[PDB]
């Protein structure tokens, strides 16, 4: 389970977490998702809040519904590849902004990261 | 001014922000800080909360008091150099953990960052 914080709407944190499960392949295309009530119990979250997260994902095409059969993970490699690209861009943007905020120049930051990556 | 969020104690967010002003040299050694009440008005924050942030910094040696003269930024290049190093390590650690969470491998992440850095 994910852990939630109080700064962002819970439904959006749930959506973010579900997207991560789909991008990493923990949940694969056509996988059947929990009902909103099942997911609420699983996450210890209000099912209304879960519903808002599912609605967000369905609207954006990451999950889809079949009548009287619930919700399923979309199969679309191109769609998930572009999501991963956008999340990756966001991560790099934040890294450089955070570095700037502590006076850590790009060159130094990248070298530190490479060193850490090689352990 | 910094903007505050609801997930972490406000006093610690204030301490974090003040540390950043000192590391980047916006506030230099021996600079006189606002009183806790002045800072509270400046930040639109409860002065009790500001006091907790100042106490945190004084306890750790980043600011110091003179009797009936208020608080001042410590002059100690070695101390601030080590703080910057620790914050930089934390930033790189989080970058790699966040990358892992979206299935972005270290090599790809570093290349993207280098590309972004060169624009």
């Amino acid at each position: 389970n994910p852990t939630f914080h109080a700064d962002k709407p819970i439904y959006s944190q749930i959506s973010d977490w579900m997207k991560k499960q789909m991008i990493t392949g923990e949940w694969k295309g056509e996988d059947k998702l929990p009902s909103v009530r099942e997911m609420g119990v699983k996450l210890a979250v209000n099912p209304n809040t879960v519903s808002r997260a599912y609605q967000e994902l369905e609207r954006a095409g990451y999950i889809y519904a079949k009548r009287g059969m619930g919700s399923f993970v979309t199969s679309d490699k191109a769609l998930f590849d572009q999501l991963k690209k956008e999340l990756a861009d966001a991560i790099t943007e934040r890294f450089l902004e955070e570095a700037k905020s502590i006076g850590l120049d790009d060159q130094t930051a990248i070298e530190l990261l490479i060193k850490r990556s090689r352990n």
